[PDB]
Protein backbone atom coordinates (compact mmCIF):
# COMPACT_ATOMS: atom_id res chain seq x y z
CA UNK A 1 0.00 0.00 0.00
CA UNK A 2 3.12 2.10 -0.06
CA UNK A 3 4.55 0.50 -3.22
CA UNK A 4 1.64 1.44 -5.51
CA UNK A 5 4.31 1.45 -8.26
CA UNK A 6 3.87 3.72 -11.18
CA UNK A 7 3.48 0.87 -13.72
CA UNK A 8 5.39 1.62 -16.93
CA UNK A 9 4.81 -1.91 -18.35
CA UNK A 10 2.20 -4.52 -17.64
CA UNK A 11 -0.48 -5.06 -20.30
CA UNK A 12 2.05 -3.66 -22.80
CA UNK A 13 4.89 -6.18 -23.15
CA UNK A 14 5.05 -7.89 -26.58
CA UNK A 15 5.51 -4.27 -27.64
CA UNK A 16 9.05 -5.08 -26.46
CA UNK A 17 9.06 -8.67 -27.78
CA UNK A 18 8.52 -7.67 -31.42
CA UNK A 19 12.17 -6.59 -31.91
CA UNK A 20 13.01 -10.13 -30.62
CA UNK A 21 10.54 -11.86 -32.95
CA UNK A 22 10.62 -10.29 -36.41
CA UNK A 23 14.21 -10.39 -37.57
CA UNK A 24 14.56 -14.14 -37.86
CA UNK A 25 14.00 -15.97 -41.19
CA UNK A 26 15.97 -13.64 -43.51
CA UNK A 27 19.44 -15.22 -43.45
CA UNK A 28 22.93 -15.63 -44.99
CA UNK A 29 24.57 -15.46 -48.44
CA UNK A 30 23.43 -12.53 -50.49
CA UNK A 31 26.92 -12.19 -51.96
CA UNK A 32 27.67 -10.72 -55.38
CA UNK A 33 24.37 -12.03 -56.89
CA UNK A 34 26.18 -14.40 -59.24
CA UNK A 35 22.90 -15.71 -60.76
CA UNK A 36 21.86 -12.46 -62.53
CA UNK A 37 20.29 -12.19 -66.08
CA UNK A 38 16.61 -12.78 -66.97
CA UNK A 39 14.54 -14.08 -69.89
CA UNK A 40 10.79 -14.55 -70.20
CA UNK A 41 7.51 -14.77 -68.27
CA UNK A 42 5.06 -17.71 -68.09
CA UNK A 43 5.26 -20.29 -65.41
CA UNK A 44 2.52 -20.19 -62.75
CA UNK A 45 2.85 -19.64 -59.00
CA UNK A 46 2.83 -22.62 -56.72
CA UNK A 47 0.36 -22.27 -53.87
CA UNK A 48 2.67 -22.79 -50.86
CA UNK A 49 0.18 -25.08 -49.07
CA UNK A 50 -0.80 -25.09 -45.38
CA UNK A 51 3.82 -26.15 -45.30
CA UNK A 52 2.65 -23.39 -42.96
CA UNK A 53 1.68 -25.35 -39.85
CA UNK A 54 3.62 -27.96 -37.86
CA UNK A 55 1.70 -31.10 -36.95
CA UNK A 56 1.13 -31.72 -33.30
CA UNK A 57 2.45 -34.14 -30.65
CA UNK A 58 1.14 -36.47 -27.95
CA UNK A 59 3.95 -36.22 -25.46
CA UNK A 60 4.88 -32.54 -24.79
CA UNK A 61 1.85 -30.89 -23.21
CA UNK A 62 3.44 -30.18 -19.82
CA UNK A 63 6.25 -27.97 -21.11
CA UNK A 64 3.86 -25.34 -22.41
CA UNK A 65 2.78 -22.26 -20.38
CA UNK A 66 -0.55 -20.52 -21.29
CA UNK A 67 1.65 -18.61 -23.70
CA UNK A 68 2.96 -21.86 -25.23
CA UNK A 69 -0.07 -23.84 -24.10
CA UNK A 70 -2.69 -21.36 -25.15
CA UNK A 71 -1.82 -18.99 -27.97
CA UNK A 72 -0.07 -21.45 -30.33
CA UNK A 73 -3.56 -21.50 -31.71
CA UNK A 74 -3.55 -17.92 -33.14
CA UNK A 75 -0.23 -17.48 -34.93
CA UNK A 76 0.20 -20.56 -37.18
CA UNK A 77 -3.48 -19.72 -37.32
CA UNK A 78 -2.87 -16.13 -38.36
CA UNK A 79 -1.86 -17.50 -41.71
CA UNK A 80 -5.30 -18.41 -43.19
CA UNK A 81 -8.17 -16.01 -42.53
CA UNK A 82 -6.31 -13.38 -44.59
CA UNK A 83 -6.36 -15.00 -48.05
CA UNK A 84 -9.37 -17.01 -47.13
CA UNK A 85 -10.74 -13.49 -46.50
CA UNK A 86 -9.25 -11.86 -49.69
CA UNK A 87 -7.50 -14.33 -52.04
CA UNK A 88 -7.55 -18.19 -52.32
CA UNK A 89 -10.60 -26.25 -43.39
CA UNK A 90 -8.46 -29.20 -42.41
CA UNK A 91 -9.72 -31.83 -39.99
CA UNK A 92 -6.15 -31.47 -38.64
CA UNK A 93 -7.74 -28.51 -36.77
CA UNK A 94 -11.27 -29.21 -35.30
CA UNK A 95 -9.48 -29.52 -31.92
CA UNK A 96 -8.52 -25.80 -32.04
CA UNK A 97 -11.32 -23.55 -30.62
CA UNK A 98 -12.95 -25.87 -28.10
CA UNK A 99 -11.25 -26.12 -24.73
CA UNK A 100 -10.25 -29.70 -23.90
CA UNK A 101 -7.38 -31.33 -25.88
CA UNK A 102 -7.01 -33.30 -29.16
CA UNK A 103 -7.52 -36.85 -27.81
CA UNK A 104 -10.87 -38.11 -26.62
CA UNK A 105 -10.29 -41.68 -25.46
CA UNK A 106 -13.19 -43.48 -27.14
CA UNK A 107 -11.07 -46.61 -27.62
CA UNK A 108 -12.54 -49.53 -25.72
CA UNK A 109 -15.27 -49.53 -23.24
CA UNK A 110 -15.49 -48.49 -19.64
CA UNK A 111 -15.16 -45.40 -17.45
CA UNK A 112 -18.41 -45.45 -15.40
CA UNK A 113 -21.51 -43.23 -15.01
CA UNK A 114 -22.23 -41.33 -11.78
CA UNK B 1 20.01 4.88 8.96
CA UNK B 2 21.46 8.25 7.98
CA UNK B 3 21.54 9.00 4.24
CA UNK B 4 18.58 11.34 4.60
CA UNK B 5 18.46 12.48 0.97
CA UNK B 6 17.62 16.20 1.11
CA UNK B 7 15.23 15.17 -1.68
CA UNK B 8 17.17 17.49 -3.97
CA UNK B 9 14.99 16.75 -7.01
CA UNK B 10 12.04 14.35 -6.79
CA UNK B 11 8.86 15.88 -8.12
CA UNK B 12 11.25 18.85 -8.07
CA UNK B 13 12.66 19.04 -11.55
CA UNK B 14 9.91 18.72 -14.16
CA UNK B 15 9.01 21.74 -12.13
CA UNK B 16 12.40 23.45 -12.84
CA UNK B 17 13.36 22.79 -16.45
CA UNK B 18 11.52 25.33 -18.64
CA UNK B 19 14.85 26.70 -19.84
CA UNK B 20 15.42 23.19 -21.19
CA UNK B 21 12.90 22.29 -23.94
CA UNK B 22 10.20 24.95 -24.37
CA UNK B 23 12.90 27.08 -25.95
CA UNK B 24 13.65 24.95 -29.05
CA UNK B 25 11.93 30.08 -31.76
CA UNK B 26 14.05 30.72 -34.86
CA UNK B 27 14.34 32.27 -38.37
CA UNK B 28 14.79 36.00 -38.08
CA UNK B 29 12.89 39.32 -38.06
CA UNK B 30 15.87 41.20 -39.50
CA UNK B 31 14.81 44.69 -40.64
CA UNK B 32 11.60 44.22 -42.55
CA UNK B 33 11.11 45.34 -46.14
CA UNK B 34 8.14 43.12 -47.07
CA UNK B 35 4.83 44.65 -46.02
CA UNK B 36 1.48 46.38 -46.69
CA UNK B 37 -1.45 46.98 -44.37
CA UNK B 38 -4.94 46.44 -45.72
CA UNK B 39 -8.64 46.09 -45.02
CA UNK B 40 -9.44 43.32 -42.51
CA UNK B 41 -11.39 41.34 -45.10
CA UNK B 42 -10.80 37.65 -46.06
CA UNK B 43 -11.84 34.95 -43.57
CA UNK B 44 -9.63 33.16 -41.09
CA UNK B 45 -9.75 29.40 -41.63
CA UNK B 46 -8.22 27.76 -38.59
CA UNK B 47 -5.76 24.91 -39.04
CA UNK B 48 -8.07 22.33 -37.30
CA UNK B 49 -7.11 19.37 -35.08
CA UNK B 50 -6.85 16.68 -37.73
CA UNK B 51 -3.18 17.37 -38.49
CA UNK B 52 -2.26 18.70 -35.02
CA UNK B 53 -1.84 14.98 -34.21
CA UNK B 54 0.31 12.01 -35.28
CA UNK B 55 -1.04 8.77 -36.74
CA UNK B 56 0.90 6.61 -34.26
CA UNK B 57 3.67 4.90 -36.21
CA UNK B 58 3.69 1.16 -36.37
CA UNK B 59 7.17 -0.18 -35.65
CA UNK B 60 8.32 2.57 -33.23
CA UNK B 61 8.06 2.38 -29.36
CA UNK B 62 10.89 -0.09 -28.51
CA UNK B 63 13.25 2.25 -26.66
CA UNK B 64 10.99 5.21 -25.58
CA UNK B 65 10.45 4.27 -21.92
CA UNK B 66 6.62 4.14 -21.62
CA UNK B 67 6.90 7.31 -19.59
CA UNK B 68 7.80 8.73 -22.99
CA UNK B 69 4.67 6.83 -24.06
CA UNK B 70 2.28 7.25 -21.14
CA UNK B 71 3.09 10.96 -21.12
CA UNK B 72 2.77 10.83 -24.88
CA UNK B 73 -0.97 10.38 -25.63
CA UNK B 74 -1.37 12.72 -22.65
CA UNK B 75 0.31 15.19 -25.07
CA UNK B 76 -2.27 15.06 -27.87
CA UNK B 77 -4.65 14.46 -24.95
CA UNK B 78 -3.28 17.76 -23.65
CA UNK B 79 -3.75 20.11 -26.56
CA UNK B 80 -7.35 18.94 -26.71
CA UNK B 81 -8.65 20.78 -23.64
CA UNK B 82 -8.88 24.12 -25.27
CA UNK B 83 -10.79 22.57 -28.18
CA UNK B 84 -13.07 20.62 -25.81
CA UNK B 85 -13.24 23.19 -22.97
CA UNK B 86 -12.99 26.58 -24.79
CA UNK B 87 -12.40 27.06 -28.52
CA UNK B 88 -13.66 26.34 -32.03
CA UNK B 89 -14.84 22.79 -32.26
CA UNK B 90 -13.04 19.99 -34.09
CA UNK B 91 -14.01 16.34 -33.56
CA UNK B 92 -12.77 13.05 -32.04
CA UNK B 93 -10.37 11.63 -34.67
CA UNK B 94 -10.00 8.11 -36.03
CA UNK B 95 -6.88 6.66 -34.42
CA UNK B 96 -8.16 7.77 -30.99
CA UNK B 97 -9.67 4.44 -29.70
CA UNK B 98 -6.33 4.00 -27.84
CA UNK B 99 -5.57 7.39 -26.24
CA UNK B 100 -6.95 2.64 -23.93
CA UNK B 101 -5.30 -0.33 -22.22
CA UNK B 102 -3.35 -3.15 -23.80
CA UNK B 103 -1.96 -1.27 -26.76
CA UNK B 104 -2.67 0.37 -30.12
CA UNK B 105 -1.64 -2.66 -32.16
CA UNK B 106 -3.98 -4.98 -30.33
CA UNK B 107 -5.37 -7.74 -32.54
CA UNK B 108 -8.73 -9.18 -33.37
CA UNK B 109 -7.79 -10.42 -36.83
CA UNK B 110 -7.53 -14.23 -36.74
CA UNK B 111 -9.39 -15.32 -33.63
CA UNK B 112 -8.83 -17.91 -30.87
CA UNK B 113 -6.78 -17.66 -27.71
CA UNK B 114 -6.59 -21.37 -26.91
CA UNK B 115 -8.54 -22.78 -23.97
CA UNK B 116 -7.53 -22.51 -20.31
CA UNK B 117 -9.46 -21.53 -17.14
Amino acid sequence: MTSQSSVISNSCVTMERLSHMMERKAWCSQESALSEEEEDTTRPLETVTFDVAVDLTQEEWEQMKPAQRNLYRDVMLENYSNLVTVGCKPDVIFKLEQEEEPWVMEEEMFGRHC
